[PDB]
């Protein structure tokens, strides 16, 4: 409840498939800082289960290898908000998406709002879509982001973006 | 700052080596519930770096395998409290330890105290030490724990305790 953009009428069945983390932004430099930074994760695929949940397939630099992890986000009463389990009460929010080109989403710990916000711009193809980045930035001006990363085509095709 | 027991005069150099998670307890059943539960981790070795930090070598059921993870807890101004990095502002506290037999410690998210407290009883050998369990329970009565797990010798020698 910091993110004032929520998508009306989300059909998670339609966000299924292949995705590229084109841009990232966080409210804290230390969350996206290095490759081994805690929330520096790359989305590979979004898989919605028939129950209504959302299996997230991402990549992250855990050790000194591009490890593949599988997170599952359970649906809540609100169709655009999902829950990820732990000691950390993290919510996932879908801000906007046309299903065919991009998807904007943020993640925040319910307890530490300002200290856990991380948002990304996901695109279908490994191209630099300017229109998507505009919408991403627009949704971002209202939030306290302090670091913004952007990736190029070549990097998008590499595991963990090199 | 919920845990009223802190160890005076901790020498982390002396807690180096092999350890067994003999008992676990959390304030929430859902943290220790299943094998795949978020904070159901098993300690293998504690390795203090010369800088003063503490490399933690544990095991956890992440996928459907007993995966080995390596967490590093950075020292703080207080010699018995350490910090683990993420969106979650987790502190590690050493409550008591004789260095030779046991070590009692708890973990808590600074933001969500009551909702993240997890404590364990670590012992040097894969035996059931009654004296350790007494001290563990004593330190535990003052806290809001809602689940308490205890392991047997046979399980202590298995990866992920079976």
């Amino acid at each position: 409840l910091i993110v004032t953009q929520t998508m009306k009428g989300l059909d998670i069945q339609k966000v299924a498939g292949t995705w590229y983390s084109l841009a990232m932004a966080a409210s804290d430099i230390s969350l996206l800082d290095a490759q081994s930074a805690p929330l520096r994760v790359y989305v590979e695929e979004l898989k919605p289960t028939p129950e209504g949940d959302l299996e997230i397939l991402l990549q992250k630099w855990e050790n000194d290898e591009c490890a593949q992890k599988k997170i599952i986000a359970e649906k809540t009463k609100i169709p655009a908000v999902f829950k990820i389990d732990a000691l950390n009460e993290n919510k996932v929010l879908v801000l906007d998406t046309d299903y065919k080109k991009y998807l904007l989403f943020c993640m925040e710990n319910s307890a530490e709002p300002e200290q856990s916000l991380v948002c990304q711009c996901l695109v279908r193809t490994p191209e630099v879509d300017d229109e998507a980045l505009e919408k991403f930035d627009k949704a971002l001006k209202a939030l306290p982001m302090h670091i913004r990363l952007s990736f190029n085509p070549t990097q998008l095709e590499e595991q963990c973006h090199i």
